[PDB]
């Protein structure tokens, strides 16, 4: 029998118990991980972004549950069904000559740019735009099964200039035209957009106040509502001797959607987009998120780069490819051990597209520990020479061991930070990077340890060419000493003589970076629609689209200059609630009837009625010459009651002699009568969003909605849209107040999905960030023990900060979903080096603070160094992506790396050869 005494031991005389018992471990959580759960889905890039158990959040649940549930015979009803059945007892543009149908925004389309910057139009740049749709489209071998079709001899010609042209000089085609043609279609959109500008001229007049040269096919009007920029024919750029078309549109008579995707992937996506003449800049064929995951399993090859990158960094530092491969090794089994974790033990069903990103990251950041790892051993070789195996390792161990663990520690806590979100996919983000994080650690003080002894007592010795070898082995020199200058002889200089040019400089791009973060321009809340959500880099022909063409076409701002009033819609009888489960964004759970609700007593018909009339005399309701008789049912029912006769017996309960307080048993029946009354008197149609009560599956009134319009417009501005809320919700709250039992738990809804996400960015990364910050300057604490030391690092820590997050916004960021991550990470982050700088400071022998930063410096510089750089390639390598969550946390990487280090390195070194701490100064007792 034998068994070692400690782990030091352990690990000196059973290396290959170590590393046989890990790599078992490690295939059996890649084979359990692989065959039990079910593989993520990566097909809709916006799962998860809603934020769950917000007060809006369950309001706006709880209204999707009860319209999924409103039909015949599901929980509730708009009719009395029971009741119903009960009562039932008792081409050519010559010879063909038109368009086949208006452009619209359900069509197939792509905007048009010059070659070259000239005006679009001219006879070469009209017939191009029609040959690229001839080119690209039509050509396509399915484009005959989606066109549209007045007969199956041919598809409807596309709308573009060159066929508005041909219709109005009666030529065949766009091909067929000639420069007389062009000039005269100017003539005539030049004179007659007054009565456009004017708005006169309209959509159907083929108005009878226009001349009629301007009416014919509508072709003046459509021509400069869809397909030519909005600046073209304006009473500013209509006087020069020709108007400048800068873009141009041409519709496909195909739909939009996932039909599109042959004709993109064959005839678009490695295209050079240009003919010479054109270039097509932005594209709507309704297939953005639906392309998404190829691009998103495809660009997995820049990540593949960036291990080879920081193999070569990791092999040179190290001069072992051992050592390098096996780290390697484990860095990749954190990903892999992190997945099974989290879809095994932790139960997690759903994995958000951005815990792919997590890969770069921990490609970047998981080789730090074995740059500090090898270097304390290298030390401990050198310090003792004839050490015992174990010694070298717990000598190796009780320097770098704690210094590891805090630095992947604040970066872990970071990202577990997030958790804090209400927004399912950081929430999920949060955990899984985390998670990785710790694994990664737990491998380099177990794992990296390991190869390390078997390095040394085998692979010494163990595993022309000749000449090759010793020219590389000289250059390997080289490089060596040159580094060991550097960081030894040269920076210790530069910084220690430049300390105060260096203080006033950081302190004042500190102040810089506090004023564009804190005061102006500072950072933005996201500024458009979640279905216009941003997935590829910004140059992408279907971000164009959305970016700047949008803006551009008077059809499509149509869309956003439409004065549309917030509905203020009241629900009674439901619960307000969301009972699935927050972390998995598929579980939305089931309707909860309210037990204590009662409409139909005379104390609640009395209120409710009350309730109606005091909300019309608000500043917030908006006043119409047309009256809305579903709004509030009650004044509906009332009239409709105040209007039945009564000589005949079967409408008797029903009598206009009938004071309004109605006794509840004639309230029910009564309702019911005037609910089928009128969906053949009137033969109004109730459907699951109109206003009025829900019956269930047979016929009680289970639910009340009341729906009015409000002065507030819909906007997706935060600070007006949350003056709509505060008012609105706080005047029903009071007003709820004084209800009858049994009305006293309606609640409110309205367009306010944005809103809440909005609210949910701002408020999980101010949380998020504190958490971030307060783990910081804590372990800073307890590392150093030292409270000047952690005053200094906690300030070059918030300068890098501060520079970090505004240079953002200088960059244009604003905070939207992974954004509001790399926020708190970037805090994590910036504890590093300073720490590393930190702890061996304190360590110094030297009892002159010159002293004491001249071997800080020395000691930590040639690892820090190369942590930054490991982790600024690894974003760097992700520059040419073409999904934008890989180059912003690539941009994010370089960016942080540069700034902290700077920070590290110059500042805060020079605050400790200005005023560091010497002797017991500062020090914190026990
Ligand atoms: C958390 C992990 C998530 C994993 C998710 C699953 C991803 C699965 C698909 C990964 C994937 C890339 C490789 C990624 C490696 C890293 C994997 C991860 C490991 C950790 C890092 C497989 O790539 C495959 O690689 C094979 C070779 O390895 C190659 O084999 C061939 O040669 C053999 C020899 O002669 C021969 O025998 C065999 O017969 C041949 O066919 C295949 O043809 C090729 O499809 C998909 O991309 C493929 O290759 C291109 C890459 O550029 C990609 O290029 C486009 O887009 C790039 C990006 O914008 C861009 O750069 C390019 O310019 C652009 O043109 C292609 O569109 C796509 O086809
Ligand atoms: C789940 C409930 C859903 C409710 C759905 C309601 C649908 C709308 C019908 C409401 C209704 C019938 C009610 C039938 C009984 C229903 C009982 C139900 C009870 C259970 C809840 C109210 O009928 C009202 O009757 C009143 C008398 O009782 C009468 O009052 C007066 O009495 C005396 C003169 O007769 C007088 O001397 C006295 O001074 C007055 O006081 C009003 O003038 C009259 O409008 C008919 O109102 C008409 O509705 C039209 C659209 O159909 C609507 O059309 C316009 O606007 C449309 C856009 O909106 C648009 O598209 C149309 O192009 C456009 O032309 C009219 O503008 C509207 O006028
Ligand atoms: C070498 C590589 C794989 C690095 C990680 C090594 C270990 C630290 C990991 C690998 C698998 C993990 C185990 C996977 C499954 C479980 C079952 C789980 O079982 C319980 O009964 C939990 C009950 C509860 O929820 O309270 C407890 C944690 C444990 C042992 C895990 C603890 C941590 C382990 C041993
Ligand atoms: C790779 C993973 C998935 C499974 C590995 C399972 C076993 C095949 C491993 C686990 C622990 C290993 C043992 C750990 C320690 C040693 C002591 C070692 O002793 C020596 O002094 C070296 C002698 C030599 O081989 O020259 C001999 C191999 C042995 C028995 C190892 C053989 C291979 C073992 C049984
Ligand atoms: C990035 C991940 C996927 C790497 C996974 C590596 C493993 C497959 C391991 C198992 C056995 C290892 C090999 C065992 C022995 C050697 C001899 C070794 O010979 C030398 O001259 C070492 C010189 C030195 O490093 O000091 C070079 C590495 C190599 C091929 C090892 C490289 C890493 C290997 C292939
Ligand atoms: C760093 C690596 C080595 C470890 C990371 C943990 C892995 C065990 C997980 C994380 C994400 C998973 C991948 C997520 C997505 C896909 C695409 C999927 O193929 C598709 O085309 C899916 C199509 C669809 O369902 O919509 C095949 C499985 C795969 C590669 C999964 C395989 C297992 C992966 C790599
Ligand atoms: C999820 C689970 C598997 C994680 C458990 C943590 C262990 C895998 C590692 C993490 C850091 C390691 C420690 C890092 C540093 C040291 C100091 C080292 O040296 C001394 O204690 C010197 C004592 C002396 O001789 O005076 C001994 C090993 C030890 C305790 C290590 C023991 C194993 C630890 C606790
Ligand atoms: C990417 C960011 C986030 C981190 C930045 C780290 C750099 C400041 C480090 C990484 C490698 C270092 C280099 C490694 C080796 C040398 C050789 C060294 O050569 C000498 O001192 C002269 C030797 C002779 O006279 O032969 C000069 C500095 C330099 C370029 C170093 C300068 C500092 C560098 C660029
Ligand atoms: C630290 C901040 C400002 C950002 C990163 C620094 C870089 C922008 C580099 C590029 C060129 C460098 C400069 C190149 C030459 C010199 C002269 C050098 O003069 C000395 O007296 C050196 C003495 C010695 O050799 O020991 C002092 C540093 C300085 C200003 C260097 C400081 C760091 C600089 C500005
Ligand atoms: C103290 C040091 C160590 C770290 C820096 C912390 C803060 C001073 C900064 C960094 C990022 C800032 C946040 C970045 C973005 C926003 C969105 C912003 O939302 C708005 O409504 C802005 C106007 C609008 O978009 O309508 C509110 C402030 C907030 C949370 C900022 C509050 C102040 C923060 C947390
Ligand atoms: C909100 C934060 C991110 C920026 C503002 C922080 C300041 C309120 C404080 C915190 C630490 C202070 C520094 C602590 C130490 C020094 C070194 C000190 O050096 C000397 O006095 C050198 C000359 C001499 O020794 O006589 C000069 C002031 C300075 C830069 C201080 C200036 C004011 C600082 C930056
Ligand atoms: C290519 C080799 C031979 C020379 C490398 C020179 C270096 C100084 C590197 C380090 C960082 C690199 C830059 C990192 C990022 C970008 C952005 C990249 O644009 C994008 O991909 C947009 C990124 C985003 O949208 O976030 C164009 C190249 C550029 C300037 C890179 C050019 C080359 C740089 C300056
Ligand atoms: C020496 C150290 C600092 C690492 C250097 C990394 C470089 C090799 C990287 C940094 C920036 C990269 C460039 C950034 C952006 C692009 C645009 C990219 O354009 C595309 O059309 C493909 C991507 C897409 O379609 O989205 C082609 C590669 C290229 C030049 C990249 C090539 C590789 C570069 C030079
Ligand atoms: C932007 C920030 C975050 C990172 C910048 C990293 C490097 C690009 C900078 C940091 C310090 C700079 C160095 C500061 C001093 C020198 C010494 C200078 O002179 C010599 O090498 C000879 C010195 C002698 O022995 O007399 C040449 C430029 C060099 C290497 C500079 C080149 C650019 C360096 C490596
Ligand atoms: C801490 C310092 C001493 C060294 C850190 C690395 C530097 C190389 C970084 C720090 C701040 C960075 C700058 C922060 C902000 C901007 C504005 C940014 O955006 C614009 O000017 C607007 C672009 C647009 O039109 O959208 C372009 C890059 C630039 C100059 C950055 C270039 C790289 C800088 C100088
Ligand atoms: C349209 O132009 C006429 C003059 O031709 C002018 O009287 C009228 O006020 C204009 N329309 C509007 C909405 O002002
Ligand atoms: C590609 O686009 C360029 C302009 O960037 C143009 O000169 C060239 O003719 C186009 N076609 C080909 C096949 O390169
Ligand atoms: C009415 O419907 C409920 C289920 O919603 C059922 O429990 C009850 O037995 C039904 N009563 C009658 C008389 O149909
Ligand atoms: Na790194
Ligand atoms: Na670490
Ligand atoms: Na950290």
């Amino acid at each position: 029998f034998k068994f070692p005494r400690s782990y030091a031991a352990l690990l000196a005389d059973w290396p290959v118990v170590v590393l046989g018992m890990c790599t078992l471990l490690i295939v059996v959580c890649a084979l359990v991980g692989v065959l039990v759960p079910e593989l993520p889905d990566f097909s809709d890039p916006l799962l998860g972004f809603e934020p769950r158990g917000t007060t809006i959040g369950q309001r706006l649940v709880t209204w999707n549950n009860m319209m999924r549930n409103t039909g015949y015979k599901a929980t509730l009803a708009n009719y009395p069904y029971k009741y119903a059945e009960e009562q039932a007892r008792s081409w050519n543009f010559q010879k063909d000559s038109f368009f086949c149908d208006v452009p619209s925004d359900g069509y197939s389309r792509v905007v048009f740019a010059s070659a070259g910057g000239e005006t679009l139009w001219n006879l070469p740049a009209i017939k191009s735009m029609c040959d690229v749709d001839n080119s690209r489209i039509r050509s396509h071998p399915q484009f005959s099964d989606l066109c549209q079709r007045t007969t199956a001899v041919s598809c409807c010609p596309s709308w573009t200039l060159g066929n508005y042209i041909a219709i109005l000089n009666n030529r065949s085609s766009c091909q067929k035209i000639v420069e007389r043609d062009v000039s005269h279609t100017l003539k005539l959109l030049r004179t007659c957009a007054k009565h456009y500008q004017n708005g006169t001229l309209g959509p159907d007049c083929w108005c009878t106040n226009v001349p009629r040269k301007c009416t014919k096919y509508n072709a003046v009007y459509q021509i400069l509502h869809y397909l030519v920029d909005k600046d073209f024919m304006t009473p500013k750029t209509a006087d020069y001797a020709v108007p400048a078309l800068k873009y141009s549109m041409l519709f496909s008579p195909t739909e939009k959607g996932e039909s599109m995707m042959n004709i993109y992937l064959d005839n678009f996506e490695n295209w050079n987009s240009s003919d010479g003449i054109t270039t097509v800049t932005g594209i709507e064929f309704g297939i953005k998120h639906s392309l998404f995951q190829d691009y998103l399993l495809m660009d997995t090859v820049y990540p593949a780069i960036a291990i080879a990158i920081v193999l070569l960094i990791m092999c040179v530092y190290t001069k072992s490819m051992f050592i390098t491969l096996m780290t390697m090794f484990a860095i990749i089994s954190s990903l892999i051990v992190s997945y099974f974790l989290y879809r095994v033990v932790f139960n997690f069903e759903f994995f958000p597209f951005m815990n792919l990103t997590a890969l770069i990251i921990l490609v970047g950041i998981g080789a730090d520990d074995a740059f500090v790892l090898c270097d304390v051993w290298n030390y401990t070789k050198f310090d003792k020479p004839r050490a015992e195996t174990s010694e070298a390792v717990s000598v190796t161990l009780q320097h770098a061991a704690l210094s590891m663990f805090v630095t992947s520690f604040t970066t872990a806590a970071a990202f577990y930070a997030n958790y804090v979100s209400n927004i399912t996919a950081i929430r999920c983000f949060g955990v899984y990077a985390g998670t990785a994080i710790l694994v990664n650690y737990v491998l380099m003080v177990t794992w990296l340890p390991a190869v390390i002894v078997l390095h040394e007592r085998y692979l010494l010795n163990i595993f022309c060419w000749a000449v090759l070898c010793q020219k590389c082995r000289r250059v390997l020199f080289a490089v060596s000493e040159a580094s060991r200058i550097f960081f030894e002889k040269v920076l210790p200089c530069i910084v220690i003589k430049f300390r105060y040019l260096w203080l006033i400089w950081f302190l004042a791009l500190t102040v810089g970076g506090a004023y564009i973060v804190c005061v102006n321009p500072k950072m933005k809340l996201p500024s458009l629609e979640l279905s216009e959500f941003q997935v590829f880099r910004s140059s992408h022909p279907f971000e164009r689209y959305d970016a700047e063409f949008k803006k551009l076409f008077m059809f499509e701002r149509v869309h956003h200059g439409e004065e549309l009033h917030m509905p203020i819609t009241v629900i009674w009888g439901v619960s307000p609630e969301d009972s699935g489960d927050p972390l998995n964004p598929k579980s939305k759970g089931e309707l909860t009837l309210d037990s204590t609700f009662n409409i139909a007593s005379p104390a609640s018909q009395a209120w409710i009625l009350h309730f109606c009339q005091k909300l019309r005399n608000q500043t917030f309701f908006h006043q119409t010459e047309q009256q809305d008789f579903t709004s509030c049912f009650i004044e509906t029912f009332k009239q409709w009651m105040e209007n039945q006769d009564c000589d005949e017996p079967a409408l008797y309960p029903c009598c206009s002699h009938c004071s309004f307080p109605y006794k509840q048993e004639v309230f029910e029946l009564c309702i019911k009568k005037a609910i089928m009354e009128l969906d053949r008197s009137t033969g109004y149609h109730l459907n699951n969003k109109t206003p009025g009560p829900r019956f269930d599956i047979n016929d009680t009134i289970r639910a009340v909605v009341l729906e009015f319009q409000s002065t507030f417009l819909f906007t997706l501005a935060y600070e007006k849209m949350q003056q709509f809320y505060k008012e609105v919700d706080s005047w029903i709250s009071h007003e709820l107040s004084s209800a009858p039992e049994g009305l006293s738990r309606g609640w409110f809804v309205s367009n306010l999905e944005f809103y809440d996400l909005q609210d949910s960015l701002s408020d999980g990364t101010l949380i998020a960030m504190g958490l971030s910050v307060a783990v910081a300057f804590s372990v800073m604490l307890l590392t150093t023990w030292n409270i000047i030391i952690s005053l200094y690092a906690i300030v070059s820590i918030a300068g890098t900060i501060f520079v970090t997050v505004g240079s953002l916004v200088l960059l244009g960021w604003e905070l939207n979903v992974l954004e509001s991550v790399t926020i708190s990470v970037a805090v994590g982050l910036s504890v590093d080096f300073a720490v590393h700088y930190g702890v061996a400071y304190r360590l110094a022998p030297d009892p002159d603070r010159e002293g004491k930063v001249i071997f800080s410096l020395s000691r930590m510089g040639s690892a820090i160094a190369m942590a930054a750089l490991t982790t600024f390639v690894a974003g760097a390598m992700m520059m040419p992506s073409t999904v934008l969550a890989y180059t912003q946390l690539g941009t994010f990487m370089m960016l942080v790396m540069c700034v902290s280090w700077a920070f590290a390195t110059f500042f805060f070194q020079c605050l400790c050869r200005c005023l560091g701490p010497q002797g017991t100064c500062g020090q914190i007792p026990f």
